[PDB]
């Protein structure tokens, strides 16, 4: 109901996002993506190859 | 005042420490101490040698 006004309301929930310190995030990702590995189990099949380019 | 009873009271503050996951902490330290380095400034003198044996 009142579909037009939703354009504002949805936006009012999209602007409450929390900012992320880019330097901290990238340094943490670099540190914790050098040696840490996933379990080689069928539960984790085809879930590691998504991360190698990253 | 009431010097003896403080043995209990002080204990009640030393027993409130937050539990720390010794796997997460050591993995974070290992990942972050591999390459991250402090500034070589007259303010951080003799502050890097303290962290080497760790």
């Amino acid at each position: 109901d009142e579909i037009d006004k939703q354009n504002q309301v949805i936006l009012s929930e999209l602007c409450k996002q929390q900012a992320q310190d880019l330097i901290w995030a990238i340094r943490t990702l670099r540190a914790n993506f050098r040696d840490h590995q996933l379990e080689s189990s069928p539960r984790y099949d085809k879930i590691e190859d998504l991360f190698e380019p990253l």
